[PDB]
């Protein structure tokens, strides 16, 4: 093909909520603009399933208006189209996603000011949303990996608290069970699963924007801190591409960032491989 495996970037936030649908390719550090997104949005939830890249949740900020969306748009590479999905039950804004033999979990996020512990799984073969056990605490932004079949959410904020809690969903018991809190408190990280370990990234502790990356190992049951990224940001989008994580754009009080950095596991650094084509906060992204 073409091209090998690329990193897409959806919606986002920048003045407002944006449509914007852009891919890079690690290859030859090139991006390339796709089909827009229906409707704007940020905050929202980015993931794949089966070839097909999916935009979850988020909300539309506008000039004259905000509406948190509750839909699940997919969009096809092999065609460059956007297609509508059954909606979840509630809108999420500052959602968080994770897949799991094929099914997409929808966790947290909030409604106006109604911050979700609620939790829902989406099934593409059938386009339909179920709930399922609500996690212990109500988060949004909050982050989501999914590690030897366990789906994890990480940190957030339950509507007064800001967390550095996480916990853990078994889908085969529909059970959610608190795990090793992490270091450092932090809603709007950037949450990914990378060589059998989770990764936190960044994110927001109630005074400022982090840079610090924390890791966790069910082994030994604990977080560590790992090399820090070199821009401190929240509201990020991160993904993993052959052996390394890549964050993307985010917020830090003072700017919406167009960097982008890649973590090498192996070495334990952190390098900016890229910038994005304008800086922005709140965006889903994914690899396919
Ligand atoms: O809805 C989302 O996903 C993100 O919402 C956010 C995030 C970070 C900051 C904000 C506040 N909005 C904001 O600062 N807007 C803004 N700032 N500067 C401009 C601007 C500059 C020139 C024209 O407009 O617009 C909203």
């Amino acid at each position: 093909p073409k091209v090998g495996r690329l990193i897409y970037t959806a919606g986002g936030y920048f003045r407002q909520s944006l449509s914007y649908l852009e891919a890079y390719n690690p290859s030859d550090g090139t991006w390339l603009r796709l089909a827009d997104l229906q409707v704007p949005r940020s905050g929202l939830a980015g993931c794949v399933v089966g070839g097909l890249l999916y935009a979850v949740g988020g909300r539309n900020n506008s000039p004259d208006g905000n509406t948190d969306s509750s839909a699940l748009d997919c969009y096809n590479p092999m065609t460059n189209q956007w297609s509508p999905c059954a909606p979840m039950s509630v809108p999420r804004n500052r959602i968080g996603v994770g897949v799991i033999d094929g099914h997409i979990y929808a966790v947290g996020g909030s409604h106006g000011c109604i911050h979700h512990n609620s939790v829902e799984r989406y099934e593409p073969e059938r386009d339909e949303w179920h709930l399922v056990a609500p996690m212990l605490t109500r988060r949004i932004g909050v982050g989501v990996a999914v590690l030897n079949r366990l789906l994890y959410a990480v940190g957030g904020f339950d509507g007064t608290n800001r967390l550095n809690s996480a916990e853990c969903y078994y889908p085969e018991r529909n059970e959610w069970r608190m795990i090793t809190a992490m270091n450092t408190i932090r809603s709007g990280a950037g949450v990914c699963v990378l060589h059998n370990c989770i990764y936190a990234a960044g994110g927001y502790d109630g005074q400022d924007q982090l840079n610090s990356v924390e890791r966790y190992d069910v082994e030994t049951e604990t977080w560590t801190f790992v090399a820090p990224m070199k821009h401190r940001r929240s509201a990020l989008g991160i993904t993993v591409h052959q052996g390394r994580i890549y964050v993307l754009g985010g917020y830090d009080g003072h700017t919406f960032l167009d960097s982008v950095e890649c973590y090498d596991p192996d070495t334990d650094t952190w390098s900016e491989v890229t910038r994005m084509t304008s800086g922005r906060s709140g965006v889903g992204v994914a690899v396919t």
